């Protein structure tokens, strides 16, 4: 229903001839790798615990002392080596009586009944195919018996995916975290170290990306041109279709901006084309208007619709300000940014199409942290990777050509006002900040895969290096074609706009 066009994704950087390919038929065509801190590439590749009783019976006998038996073996049986299992198991057992038993030939001795040296931090790599990341912090923190919010990372990772990324979490040992993998189904844990510190989102440098395009219409000539144009200029840095949503969330955030808070509960609650239960609690809510009726219908208690009908019941309808303000503080900052989005993905299209793909005079420009403009006589020193257009807000510079006219004129379009981004709801404020048009990947690399059968995996993911799966090897010739990619991209990109360069197709399903 909502195109690229909807939301101002026009414009392309290569003038290469556009072709077909599928993305994302199998969760295994996108595997994605996170870029630390330090430039360290997340892989899960070292299963081992940090440094007689070995980690796991440590564990079980851990897990005893608190809440009938553990029977630890006896490899090589010596007298003096029984007794150093006694001692060793006395050690780590706070309340646990020790005895040895000669089970037919077999010696066994049977358990009955935080350092500061060390970081508080467990890191750790998380490893997960169809999964939101969110979603693996709330099964270990149940496993665990723990809240999700001792849990940290840098960054959510796609959930149509095989993705892996590092995490940390407050006090818990590695051999905690290790023994879940026998439980875990999608996810699997690994690389495990002790720090000092949490993570902090925004953290990383970026993200890797192993992209199977399948059955690609494209010949020998179109594919070359498209990924050298990749290699050596990038792709618009637009927001993907990701961003504005069932709900198109920017038009949320336009409600919000113009106080349109009837429109604005009416955009979230009521029917619209194209998830079932949501189809059903709309309906409830569109024939009772009453919260606790629409509630009904809800399976799950953590969703926007719940929390603003909560507040519905809470306020009532003559208050939509503070019924929606119940919605955590996230939840509510991504329409009003969406919104933010929406004005810069057709800005830049604009910029592209009245200027080109070099930097002018007026163009923003980012100096490390710091935003300047473009002048007459020093337009030579930059290119256009280095130009920046702003989300619009209040503490915002615009560019000194045509294009601060054309913001002007959108936001006023929308009954906003350009001079005064300020909003009498401190919360729907926006500060405004820079982003960067162009976007040129890194370490890219690429190859056209000759295949006969979709189903069949390209490439091997850190899970099958683990479990030592052949290497997949491919014919010259086939019936079907791929395109298979490598690229790192910075933060807060999006690798559909990456894909939709090269193919110069529109993102649809």
């Amino acid at each position: 229903g909502l195109t690229e066009a909807d939301v101002g994704i026009t414009k392309f950087v290569s003038s290469h001839q556009g072709f077909s390919g599928i993305l994302k038929e199998r969760y295994s065509d996108f595997v994605v790798h996170e870029i630390g801190k330090d430039g360290r590439i997340s892989h899960l590749n070292d299963l081992s615990i940090p440094v007689p009783s070995e980690d796991i019976f440590t564990v079980l006998t851990a897990e005893e002392k608190q809440r009938t038996s553990v029977a630890i073996e006896v490899i090589e049986d010596t007298k003096e080596k029984r007794t150093i299992i006694h001692q060793a198991i006395k050690s780590l057992f706070p309340g646990l009586e020790t005895k040895t038993e000669d089970r037919e030939g077999k010696k066994y001795i049977v358990a009955y009944h935080w350092p500061k040296s060390r970081g508080s931090y467990c890191h750790f790599v998380l490893y997960k195919e169809n999964k939101d990341t969110m979603d693996a912090i709330n099964v270990l923190s149940k496993y665990l018996r723990v809240k999700p919010n001792i849990f940290s990372y840098m960054g959510t990772k796609d959930k149509r995916a095989i993705t892996v990324q590092e995490i940390a979490v407050l006090k818990i040992t590695a051999q905690r975290l290790a023994h879940l993998n026998k439980c875990l189904m999608n996810f699997k844990l690994g690389n495990f170290s002790y720090q000092k510190n949490p993570l902090k989102l925004g953290e990383l440098q970026g993200n890797h990306f192993t992209v199977v395009l399948r059955n690609i219409t494209g010949t020998d000539d179109q594919v070359q041109q498209a990924m050298n144009s990749l290699k050596e200029i990038g792709f618009i840095n637009y927001y993907g279709m990701q961003r504005f949503g069932a709900v198109p969330t920017y038009q949320v955030g336009r409600a919000i901006l113009q106080n349109s808070w009837t429109e604005v509960m009416d955009l979230i609650l009521k029917p619209r084309s194209g998830k079932g239960y949501l189809v059903k609690c709309r309906e409830e809510w569109a024939k009772t208007k009453d919260p606790t009726a629409a509630l009904r219908k809800l399976p799950v208690k953590r969703c926007v619709e719940g929390q603003l009908l909560r507040g519905l019941s809470k306020y009532g309808m003559k208050n939509i300000v503070s019924a929606f303000g119940i919605i955590p503080r996230n939840n509510r900052l991504m329409y009003i940014h969406s919104y933010q989005s929406y004005v810069w993905n057709n800005m830049v299209s604009k910029r592209i199409e009245d200027y080109g793909l070099k930097p002018v005079p007026g163009d923003l420009v980012l100096k490390g942290a710091t935003a300047t403009y473009i002048e007459e006589d020093d337009v030579n020193n930059y290119s256009i990777h280095d130009v920046v257009m702003p989300l619009p807000g209040f503490d915002v510079i615009y560019p000194k050509h045509k294009i601060q006219e054309a913001y002007r004129e959108m936001l006023t379009a929308d009954n906003l006002d350009i001079d005064n981004m300020r909003h009498k709801i401190r919360d729907y404020s926006l500060s405004g900040a820079y982003r960067k048009i162009i976007i040129r990947p890194q370490n890219v690399s690429w190859e056209v895969v000759a295949y006969d059968d979709p189903k069949i995996p390209l490439f091997n993911t850190d899970v099958d290096n683990l479990e030592g799966k052949t290497p997949p090897v491919f014919a010259s010739e086939g019936k079907y074609r791929a395109l298979k990619m490598d690229f790192s991209l910075p933060p807060s990109t999006y690798a559909t706009m990456a894909i939709r360069e090269v193919l110069k197709m529109d993102t649809s399903i």
